[PDB]
Formats: C-alpha cells, sequence, structure tokens
DNA sequence: CATGATGCT
DNA sequence: CGAGCATCATG
C-alpha cells in the first residue's frame, strides 16, 4: 500500500528544494528514446506526471534546470541524455543511488533500483523485469501499473538515501560518490549526446575495399585447404586443421580444438594455411564489427554516433562503452588503424587532440609498491622497458635487442596482470624454464614489488576486500579458497585491481579537473571520449596551441604519487591524425 | 543464450 | 597457467 496522485497538472508543491524523481526510459539504449512516466516523491506527497504535461510546463522545466532544487535519482546520467534530446536541462542531482550501489559492491551487478533496495533489505518496490518483462516480452504496462512503478522507485531512492550515505561513509567512499562519480556522470552526458562525427562515405569506401580482400584471402584458405568450409565455425575449421592436414591438438578448448591466436602461432611453422586465416580473421573483424556495426548505428542526418559509457559495471572502477564501443578501435595493426581517419571533427576549422598516459599502471605499480628500483626510473624518466631487460638479461643498456625489449615490456605488463610462468612462456613463445627465470630476475630486481604482492594477499585476507587509491573497493571473498585456480585467480585480483583500479580513479579525476578549465577559459574544446588512459576532444584549430598547455598539466597534476606521471599528446585532422 | 574468436587499455 | 572490457558469427 503506497499513497500517490496520478496528477494531470504540475502543483507548486511538486517543485520542491529536495525530491527523489524517476524520469522512465524503459529502452535499454537512451539516446533519442521515449520518457514513459515521471515521479516525484518529496516531503509533500508522492505525484506521477505524464511527461507529455510535465515536459510541456515551464515550472517543472524550469525546477528540472535549477542546480539548487536537489534530486536524488538512480542512473541520473540516462534521464539526463534522455531530457537533452528533448531540449531539457537536468541540474541538481545531488545522489545517484546506481552509483552509491556500485561503489559499495561492484559485483552485486545493481543495474535496477529493486537491486540497490536489497542491499538494505528494502522490500516495497519491484524489480524493472517484474514489471517490463525480458527480452521480446518488453513492454510498458498500463499507465495504473506504470504510475505505481515508478512511485514506488522513487519513494525507495528517498528513502535509501540516508542508509547508503552512511555506509558510504564507513567506506571513505563518501567524497568518492559526491565529489568523483557523481560530476563524472554529468561529464560523460555530455560527451554522448554531442557524440562523434563519422566520415561514413570513408567507411563505405573501406567497407568496399574490405570486402574485396576476404574474398581474396577466404579462396586462398580453400586453395590450401583443398576443400571450401566455414572459417568461422570452430567445428569445421578445427576439422580441417586437425583431421584433414594432420597438424598437431596442442590445446582443447570445452567444446573442441582450440583455433587460438596463440595456438595458431604455434602451428604457423607447419602450414601456410595458418597464417592466411590469422589474417582472413582480422579483416572478418574489421568487417564485422567496425565498419558494419558503425554504419549501423551512426545518425544519417547529423553523421555523428552517440556512445553510451557505462559507469557502473565494472569491478575495477573503469568505465565500459557500448552501442557502439568506442574504446576498441584498432590501433596495432596499419590495416585496422585506417577506421580511424573515419573520425572527424564535428565542425570545419576544428582539430581532434589525443591525449594519453605513459604507462600509468607501471607508474601506479611503482607508487603503491614503493619499490625504489622501479619508483627511481620513473621519477629519471627511465625507459622501463630497457631497463628491465637490463635486468632479466643481465646486459647494459647497448647490449639491449629489439627483441630483448620486447620481451622485458611482456614481462613488464605481465607483472601488472598476475603472470605465471607458462603464461609468459605461452605469450613469448619460449622455454618455461627461461619464462621462470625471467620472472625471478624481475621479482629479484624489483623486490618491493614482490613485497607488494605478499602483502596485499594478506590484507585482502585479512579484511576481505582491496581498495585504490580515491578509496573504490573490491571484495575477494574467494582469496580463502581450497581450491588452487579459485585462490590463484583471486590472488591475481587482489595484486592488479589496486593498480587498474587506481589507474581508473587518476583519469576521472582528471576529467572533472579538466571540464573546469576548459569553462573557466571559455573554449569551445570539449571531450568525446575516453580510453581507459587517454582522453580525445574536439576544438577549433585555434586552441590547439591552449590544449597543448593545459590538457597534459591537468592530467599530470590530477593526482600527486610517489612518481610523477607523464602524459603524451597529438593533434589532427582525424583521429587517426592525432598521433 | 553460449562459445570462442577478434579488438582495445 | 595474465588484469579489465564489447562485439561478432556460429552453435
Ligand atoms: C602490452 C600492453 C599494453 N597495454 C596498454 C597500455 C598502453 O596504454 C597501451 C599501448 O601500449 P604500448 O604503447 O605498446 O606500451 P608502452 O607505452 O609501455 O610501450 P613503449 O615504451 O614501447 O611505447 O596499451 C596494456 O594495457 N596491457 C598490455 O599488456
Ligand atoms: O543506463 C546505463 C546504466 O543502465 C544499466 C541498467 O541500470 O544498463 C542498461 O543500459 C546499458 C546502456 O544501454 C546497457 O548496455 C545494459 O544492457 C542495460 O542493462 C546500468 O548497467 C548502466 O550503468
Amino acid at each position: 500500500k503506497m499513497a500517490f496522485t496520478l496528477a494531470d497538472r504540475v502543483t507548486e508543491e511538486m517543485l520542491a528544494d529536495k525530491a527523489a524523481l524517476v524520469v522512465e526510459v524503459v529502452e535499454e539504449n537512451y539516446h533519442d528514446a521515449p520518457i514513459v512516466g515521471i515521479a516525484v516523491v518529496n516531503e509533500h506527497g508522492r505525484f506521477f506526471l505524464r511527461p507529455e504535461t510535465a515536459l510541456a510546463d515551464p515550472q517543472f522545466v524550469a525546477w528540472l534546470g535549477d542546480e539548487t532544487k536537489k534530486k536524488s535519482m538512480f542512473d541520473s546520467k540516462r534521464a539526463a541524455v534522455a531530457l537533452k534530446w528533448k531540449g531539457i536541462e537536468l541540474c541538481g542531482v545531488s545522489f545517484d543511488l546506481l552509483l552509491a550501489a556500485y561503489l559499495l559492491d561492484p559485483a552485486q551487478g545493481v543495474d535496477d533500483v529493486a537491486a540497490a533496495a536489497k542491499m538494505k533489505q528494502y522490500e516495497a518496490v519491484r524489480p524493472d523485469e517484474a514489471v517490463y518483462g525480458k527480452g521480446a516480452k518488453r513492454a510498458v504496462p498500463d499507465e495504473p501499473v506504470l504510475a505505481e512503478h515508478l512511485v514506488r522507485k522513487a519513494a525507495a531512492i528517498w528513502e535509501l538515501e540516508r542508509p547508503f550515505l552512511d555506509e558510504l561513509r564507513r567506506n571513505e567512499q563518501d567524497r568518492l560518490l559526491v565529489e568523483l562519480e557523481q560530476p563524472l556522470s554529468s561529464i560523460l552526458a555530455e560527451m554522448e549526446f554531442a557524440g562523434v562525427k563519422v566520415d561514413t562515405k570513408r567507411l563505405e569506401q573501406m567497407g568496399k575495399e574490405l570486402a574485396e580482400q576476404l574474398g581474396t584471402v577466404e579462396q586462398r584458405i580453400y586453395e590450401l585447404a583443398g576443400q571450401e568450409f566455414n572459417i568461422n565455425s570452430p567445428k569445421q575449421l578445427g576439422v580441417i586443421l586437425f583431421e584433414k592436414l594432420q597438424l598437431p591438438v596442442l590445446k582443447k578448448t570445452k567444446t573442441g580444438y582450440s583455433t587460438s591466436a596463440d595456438v595458431l602461432e604455434k602451428l604457423a611453422p607447419y602450414h601456410e594455411i595458418v597464417e592466411n586465416i590469422l589474417h582472413y580473421r582480422q579483416l572478418g573483424k574489421l568487417q564485422s564489427t567496425y565498419i558494419e556495426g558503425l554504419l549501423k548505428v551512426v545518425r544519417p542526418a547529423t553523421k555523428k554516433v552517440h556512445t553510451i559509457f557505462n559507469q557502473a559495471l565494472t569491478q575495477t572502477g573503469r568505465l565500459s562503452s557500448t552501442e557502439p564501443n568506442l574504446q576498441n578501435i584498432p590501433i596495432r595493426l596499419e590495416e585496422g588503424r585506417k577506421i580511424r581517419q573515419a573520425f572527424v571533427p564535428s565542425e570545419s576549422d576544428w582539430l581532434i587532440f589525443a591525449a594519453d598516459y605513459s604507462q600509468i599502471e607501471l607508474r601506479v605499480l611503482a607508487h603503491i609498491a614503493e619499490d625504489d628500483n622501479l619508483m627511481e626510473a620513473f621519477r629519471r624518466d627511465l625507459d622501463i622497458h630497457t631497463k628491465t631487460a637490463m635486468d632479466i638479461f643481465q646486459v647494459s643498456e647497448d647490449e639491449v635487442t629489439p627483441n630483448m625489449r620486447r620481451q622485458a615490456k611482456a614481462v613488464n605488463y605481465g607483472i601488472v596482470y598476475g603472470i605465471s610462468d607458462y603464461g609468459l612462456a605461452q605469450n613469448l613463445n619460449i622455454s618455461r624454464k627461461e619464462a621462470a627465470e625471467f620472472i625471478e630476475r624481475y621479482f629479484e630486481s624489483f623486490p618491493g614489488v614482490k613485497r607488494y604482492m605478499e602483502n596485499i594477499v594478506q590484507e585482502a585476507k585479512q579484511k576481505g576486500y582491496v581498495t585504490t587509491l580515491l578509496h573504490r573497493r573490491r571484495y575477494l571473498p574467494d582469496i580463502t579458497s581450497r581450491n588452487f585456480n579459485v585462490r590463484s585467480f583471486a590472488e591475481r585480483m587482489a595484486m592488479n585491481t589496486p593498480i587498474q583500479g587506481s589507474a581508473a580513479d587518476i583519469i576521472k579525476k582528471a576529467m572533472i579537473d579538466l571540464n573546469a578549465r576548459l569553462k573557466e577559459e571559455r573554449l569551445q574544446a570539449h571531450l568525446l571520449l575516453q580510453v581507459h588512459d587517454e582522453l580525445i576532444l574536439e576544438a577549433p584549430k585555434e586552441e590547439m596551441e591552449r590544449l597543448c598547455r593545459l590538457v597534459p598539466e591537468v592530467m599530470e597534476q590530477a593526482v600527486t604519487l610517489r612518481v610523477p606521471l607523464k602524459v603524451d599528446y597529438h593533434y589532427g585532422s582525424t583521429w587517426y591524425d592525432a598521433k
């Protein structure tokens, strides 16, 4: 039983200076999506409004946009962006229950009010799936059922704010919410709604050229196999490789024969079909994901793509990007990297500006490990891969080969992920004995890294969780498991999550500090994309010289560690050219 | 919906 | 038997 007014006009008592507010968008992708209902709960009552009415009401719209009128919400960014598509500004969000729940425990996967409510045993609200249905059954119910659901969501947010802020304070996460995550949500909403302009003619032309070149490679594969088959089917490719061609079976997957990139590398000495298959797959990814996917989702009249940054998903505090994912555009191979030529500035006489932290996770490892050898390399800006090579191969600087540096780089990032000697041997295609020596030599060279790995596992066992620089937490109950595989994966999380997560906290703080400085100076430059350790902007060409100073300095100053942060930056006419 | 491939940080 | 992700075609 919950009393509410199904209102047919806006009243002053709905425009209080503290309220919980629901602006319901049912479509998972909320860009230009319908708003299906509005609810407001405040000290005066509980109200459902039809959006045709509220959003055409001058005083409701002014209330939405008034910073001083404070709103508690769940997934404020989804409402902010859906309102921006309706030309309505939402301001004054002072509590976001989605981000509060995420900070309390990202492993709960909270993605609706009822899941956040479960954290406090609050039962007076149903799950969105119970009301809307799943999958093909998804639908807005009849008004009275809809209005009840949205009012119970707003009433849950109203009641839950205090309990969640108190727990956040106990976990030292109250500033993490209010000074970091909530202001970042507003920034992301602006980046998503601005979108990134795409040169669809270039994409369509690359799609033409790739369709030709896939057909060439496909045919050569069939020639070498002496049979036509589905190169993307594991069953069919495994029959050709391992039964027709009689190659050795190096690894199995749960359902058959592995054809992983590392397996295929090991098979390449046996048959020329193996290099061709690796090539086809690379081309197939460019066509199926990047070319065909971007062209599907670009808005044709503006040529913009509008991704969604999920702020409340990863276990370490990173963002993720979806529909489309703009954080995995190709770079490594030149064929794919040219996709970046299609990412252009949204106005004439504008340029793309890309700035990236240089080796942030290795700098963070040096800070948190307090390892004297490591921190000195960064404090003196010495090439850390060369430094590691000189240690794992034991040679002077001049004796380090191109190949030695490659191996030492693999060791340096491997350590950050908890690599075993087995993994290092597979990655490098070298003797496991040798791999083990490399790791042993690393820990002898960087003994504070070894101490940190022992100490953080112990801390996880004693406290039940590990933390990052700005006090994000990840719980690791498997750290005590009797199963070797389960325990070992938890220990690698304990080692890695403070690294990866503290790097995520640093670039999020940079984004907030950068947006402040751009606004201070009244620059037209603004953020387009974040790619984990990089920020991509666009700006009038005339703003370039200012951004060359301002962007790296804000990024580098975002926090102060036991080593410097270092930012590299590039600009040009397309994202490809910003190298 | 699951699988195992690809892409990025 | 190296951390965190999204996407695709196929099963
Ligand atoms: C190899 C590797 C790179 N990266 C990321 C970090 C960098 O932002 C990005 C590009 O890596 P690189 O530029 O290849 O690495 P680096 O900056 O250490 O190398 P170099 O000294 O040779 O210039 O990829 C990972 O996150 N994990 C990895 O295992
Ligand atoms: O709105 C982003 C925000 O919503 C959640 C659900 O609370 O995720 C939904 O929307 C995403 C963006 O389209 C989808 O990818 C996802 O499938 C859907 O559940 C939160 O996870 C997210 O932070």
